[PDB]
């Protein structure tokens, strides 16, 4: 019976007291207080099953999220659905209320280096879990980074998230992705799918960059704007690094392109700490085999005043999907939607 700006919000008796927060790709995100735990929460309506596509982010969000379990990864609280498939137009997933996310954020607040800091350990900290459970989550960017009061950050966001398989990442030049165009490694538009956990630490390499100006280090305009951004600074990759490119059409491509010279962190960065800037040029590494794996980065010195990694946890296990959900219809994913929500009926 409640309703914010139609639409009906009905989050039954336990969540009352809804309040508009923003839009999400499926539905909206409300505010609302928790009867029963007595605090604000955060709820988010999800209508997706009018297209395979919001079935299946939503899917391996759900999943995920309720398998994962760390301070810096979201978790999902409850979840409000219908009793049968039937009558499930709509999901609502309950999290706990977080004040902002980085993008927010960043539209107007300067970050001292110590916020910087916490913020990028706390990023790497939530990466090390997932790449643990061999789960990628590409997508990483500032409005992915949940932030309270009192500076903790969650990654939230697992709509495109896989299962790593770096056996199967070739593809051809100019492949069509459907990521964040700004937080794209190079790789994927000369030969990468994406498919390997060198394409998150890029990712957040771009989201360092940000914290350091509040302006995204590659706004590419379109497709291969995107890489063009890259080389600009990055350079002309070197010998050994277009060898690693096999793919000759994308080799060719970067060979026909004029010399440039990188462009020196400290340029661009002025006001950086030196060991910041240190960390960011080995996370924006132009060949992924040898960019900073997540447990490196965590152990490089900016970081020293956090690292420990005995409070680094990681996964129980992998994860893995029952089934690809590539291949299934809108109506098969609204099946397993249902069943992976059962648990949060009384
Ligand atoms: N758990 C949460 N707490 C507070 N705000 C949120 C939360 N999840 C998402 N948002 C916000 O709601 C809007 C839609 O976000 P998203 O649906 O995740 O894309 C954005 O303003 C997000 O910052
Ligand atoms: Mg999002």
């Amino acid at each position: 019976a409640a309703a914010a700006g139609p639409q009906v919000f009905d989050v039954g008796p336990r969540y009352t007291n809804l309040s508009y927060i923003g839009e999400g790709a499926y539905g909206m995100v409300c505010s609302a207080y928790d009867n029963l735990n007595k605090v604000r929460v955060a709820i988010k309506k999800i209508s997706p099953f009018e297209h395979q596509t919001y079935c299946q982010r939503t899917l391996r969000e759900i999943k995920i999220l309720l398998r994962f379990r760390h301070e810096n990864i979201i978790g999902i609280n409850d979840i409000i659905r219908a009793p049968t498939i039937e009558q499930m137009k709509d999901v609502y997933i309950v999290q706990d209320l977080m004040e902002t996310d980085l993008y927010k954020l960043l539209k107007t607040q300067h970050l001292s280096n110590d916020h910087i800091c916490y913020f990028l350990y706390q990023i790497l900290r939530g990466l090390k879990y997932i790449h643990s459970a061999n789960v990628l989550h590409r997508d990483l960017k500032p409005s992915n980074l949940l932030l309270n009061t009192t500076c903790d950050l969650k990654i939230c966001d697992f709509g495109l998230a896989r299962v790593a398989d770096p056996d199967h990442d070739h593809t051809g030049f100019l492949t069509e992705y459907v990521a964040t165009r700004w937080y794209r490694a190079p790789e994927i538009m000369l030969n990468s799918k994406g498919y390997t956990k060198s394409i998150d630490i890029w990712s957040v390499g771009c989201i360092l960059a940000e914290m350091l100006s509040n302006r995204p280090i590659f706004p590419g305009k379109h497709y291969l704007d995107q890489l063009n951004h890259i080389l600009g600074i990055l350079g002309s990759p070197s010998q050994e690094d277009l060898n690693c490119i096999i793919n000759l059409k994308a080799r060719n491509y970067l060979l026909s392109l004029p010399h440039k010279n990188k462009v020196p962190w400290n340029r661009l960065f002025p006001n950086a700490d030196s060991k910041a800037l240190d960390l960011l040029d080995k996370m924006l590494t132009f060949n992924p085999h040898k960019r900073i794996e997540v447990e490196q980065a965590l152990a490089h010195p900016y970081l020293e005043q956090y690292y420990d990694p005995s409070d680094e946890p990681i996964a129980e296990a992998p994860f893995k999907f029952d089934m690809e959900l590539d291949d299934l219809p809108k109506e098969k994913l609204k099946e397993l939607i249902f069943e992976e929500t059962a648990r949060f009926q009384p």
